[PDB]
């Protein structure tokens, strides 16, 4: 359809998907977005080494396949992650070294495969084998000095245990083109497929944050590896504030690229996140959609047909042709906004923040004061309550993140003085709106 | 002593309180901000009906006295919480009517006042008598059913218990003028005034929101009450956002009237509101002060002798005379920012909004990533992290909220292109910035 994620990305034959936690599967909240939002999945942890193979040659696949069962029970495909990594390896592991660790890293590789054989859509074999040195080179780790040659060995052994699933390299801050690290995971990775190693995709973290900021040249990354003759996956998603523009950009950096298989985000809402302190996913922990689900939403399902009133703009009411107007210019905090015939004029003219608020003057927020139909619709500072911030429908719809209510011209008035208020959605046309 | 909230207020001769939860009392940071900030202290339930009177005719006041305790030892007067209400009424109390409640008050109102007759300074007699309703008329309660005159005889036997404390009435949504309930306060006042019925006091609690926000003709209020012969205070304030300039306005609009007495925030941090949901007060969980907090302070100081740079405009360290530049105007998150040649130009036009962020083209924020010396200050899309958050503080300093840290121009730098860090404090000129 296009009233989901996983639903809309399908539509151009791709994927969004999510990563589940098995402790949180009991909980309906937790599972009703998920089952319903995602077609593809990722055990959060359930398939690293040390979860899959507590002690050598004793492997423990429970968990896992609890992940592996619900997802393909709800329709979800599952990218396997991760079986070659330096970190959250069980203990007995982080003591090997030498020929013996490259042994019990080719069999944990085929143990974990065989038992999964034919049902992992993708599997991360090798996660960030590549450091931050800044010199574009590989980490330091135990697998590293087994021999620079464990990551082709790893992927190696891969094809052999199961030929059927794609094979990725998977890795974070390799998503800033200009990073020396992108560079050598880059240059690896054309070696490879150079060579004959049999390597299918590359996974991108993607964990954007201001200390490793999303950048344009993403997408001219991605582009690049797919020019090698390699799939592209955004395997880990989350963006620090979760700004609807970078969530909308990532998004279409994918739509961008051929080969860019879909997209998983690091889990279900804010208060599942490794980071909850970023709320950098896509659901608020209350279980409501954010402005960057909506700009998600949007994006995968194509956009509208005109650029938006990118920062700056009336917001035209198609029942009424009257514009969202502050009464009498005022800044006063708790005045309700009006309809009214359009013009140029600082009260009239709102901008859409990457927060997903709507504000005028400045620093006035379009602010719901409840949560309930009737609801009054008017201007308060702005101070980032989800009262005021709004999901832009590509329908036309405006609904507040908090009360997943719509912006409503009351009793459907289309005269000037008409009150706003929040009311059930209706796509009523009262409940929609344009640009002047 | 200008430096703390309680000091600063005492300058105009007022107080600055909080409200103490005695559970919380044995946490160093709770304390640590407590005993420095506040001169008065309010319990936010350890006073109350259920509290002090358990069982018919049996007091209790260990709750009470810790709080009471704590403050006392730590040179604050205490704010009685409350004598007269219809909430938080014990079991027993709540099954009561007719005049064996109307006793009930009156013995409540004996028992709690002659445990701390003489320790006092000010006494909620009587706690939200009216409505909301619109009406401006008397709330129902069983209090209320004892017959209308129940607040005149609490106050009357308040009086008599003891004789030194003021008396006050206590209610909310009571600041806006043009509310019935805060006329219907007012007309009461007036009438025990001209009766001599004993009332020394009106307590606004002042819980601001977009559901009642804050009104300009608060101060308007103020005066109208303090013109009855009675003083007033503001008793527990906390405002939804905690914008900048609606604590600085409160705070000016006490100072206006010379019978307000003083200001009380509904608590220490964010954490400790009852409604953390909002981000209500002038501290943040982590113990740091908001925006809010500078603010307040600024204002209780009598503020500046000049507008500060209302709707954009540019910053210039003194220590140089150059103006904070980001770099070729460049709009990319992550770049860092310098100090350059002033000239009218957007990349060097910066807004501080109520939230405390200080903008640049209008949805990009001045960003932090890190908390320690030496972190590289930069732009990054606005999303209301605390690293995004700066109090602007009289000595002409720029503070980091999350890290505490100023912006410094690195190795006091003063030629263009000098790049911005955060770094430990200091009264130089390259850690000044002028509002020009
Ligand atoms: O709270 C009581 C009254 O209810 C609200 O006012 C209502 C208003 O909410 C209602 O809105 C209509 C509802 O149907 C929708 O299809 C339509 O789009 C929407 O505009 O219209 C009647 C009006 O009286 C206020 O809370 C108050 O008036
Ligand atoms: O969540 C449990 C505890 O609840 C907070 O305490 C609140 C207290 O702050 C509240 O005070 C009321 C607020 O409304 C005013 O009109 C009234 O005058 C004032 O007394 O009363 C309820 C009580 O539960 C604790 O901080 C939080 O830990
Ligand atoms: O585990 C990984 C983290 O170690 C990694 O940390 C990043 C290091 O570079 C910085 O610029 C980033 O801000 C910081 O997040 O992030 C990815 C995660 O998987
Ligand atoms: O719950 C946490 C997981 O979410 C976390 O996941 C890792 C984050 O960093 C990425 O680089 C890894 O690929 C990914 O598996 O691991 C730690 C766990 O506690
Ligand atoms: O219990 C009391 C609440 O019922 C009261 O609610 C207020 C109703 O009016 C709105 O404008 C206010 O925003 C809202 O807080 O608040 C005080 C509380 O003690
Ligand atoms: O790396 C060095 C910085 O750590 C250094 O920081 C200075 C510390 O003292 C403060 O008084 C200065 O303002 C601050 O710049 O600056 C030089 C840089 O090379
Ligand atoms: O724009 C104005 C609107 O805000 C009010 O009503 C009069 C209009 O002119
Ligand atoms: O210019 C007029 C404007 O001032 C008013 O607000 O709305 C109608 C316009 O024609
Ligand atoms: O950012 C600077 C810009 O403002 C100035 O005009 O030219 C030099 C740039 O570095």
């Amino acid at each position: 359809a296009e009233s989901t994620l996983g639903a809309a990305a399908a539509q151009s034959g791709r994927y969004f998907g999510t990563a589940i936690a098995s402790g949180k599967l009991g909980d309906s909240a937790y599972t009703t977005i998920a089952s319903r939002e995602f077609n593809m999945v990722t055990a959060e942890n359930e398939m690293k080494i040390d979860a899959t193979e507590p002690q050598r040659g004793q492997f423990n696949f429970s968990a896992g396949d609890r992940v592996y069962n619900w997802a393909v029970q709800n329709g979800k495909q599952v990218r396997g992650h991760t079986l070659a990594w330096h970190s959250q390896q069980p203990g007995w592991m982080q003591s090997l070294s030498g020929s013996t660790l490259r042994q019990a890293m080719i069999d944990h590789i085929n143990g974990v495969m065989g038992h999964y054989k034919g049902k992992i859509a993708q599997w991360d074999v090798v996660n960030e084998a590549f450091s931050d040195d800044g010199s574009g080179g590989r980490r330091d780790s135990n697998l590293q000095r087994t021999g620079n040659d464990w990551i082709e060995v790893a992927f190696r052994t891969a094809r052999a245990a199961d030929p059927a699933a794609k094979l990725c390299y998977n890795d974070y801050n390799i998503e800033n083109w200009t990073w020396a690290k992108t560079q050598g995971v880059y240059n690896m990775v054309r070696d490879f497929k150079q060579r004959g190693v049999p390597i299918d995709c590359v996974g991108f973290q993607s964990h954007f944050n201001s200390g490793s900021p999303y950048n344009s040249n993403f997408r001219t990354t991605l582009q690049n590896f797919a020019a090698l003759g390699v799939d592209v996956a955004i395997t880990e998603l989350d963006i620090q504030g979760a700004s609807s523009s970078t969530y909308a950009a990532v998004t279409n950096d994918c739509l961008a690229v051929s080969r860019c298989l879909g997209i998983t985000v690091w889990g279900v809402r804010d208060t599942d996140s490794w980071r909850s302190g970023d709320t950098p996913l896509l659901f608020n922990g209350d279980g409501s959609k954010k402005a960057a689900y909506t700009a998600v939403l949007n994006a995968l399902n194509g956009g509208s047909s005109t650029p938006p009133p990118s920062g700056g703009g009336q917001i035209k009411g198609v029942g009424s042709g009257r514009c969202l107007d502050v009464p009498n210019a005022s800044t006063t905090d708790g005045t309700q906004v009006q309809l009214y015939d359009c013009h140029s004029a600082t009260n009239q003219q709102w901008t859409y923040t990457d927060a997903g608020e709507l504000r005028v003057y400045g620093d006035k927020c379009l602010d719901a004061a409840g949560t309930g139909n009737g609801t009054k619709v008017q201007i308060y500072s702005c101070w980032g309550g989800d009262n005021q911030k709004w999901r832009l429908n590509s329908d036309g719809s405006i609904v507040g993140v908090q009360s997943g209510l719509c912006l409503d011209a009351v009793g459907g008035g289309t005269a000037n003085g008409t009150l706003i208020q929040l009311y059930s959605c209706s796509n009523g046309s009262n409940q929609r709106w344009t640009r002047t």
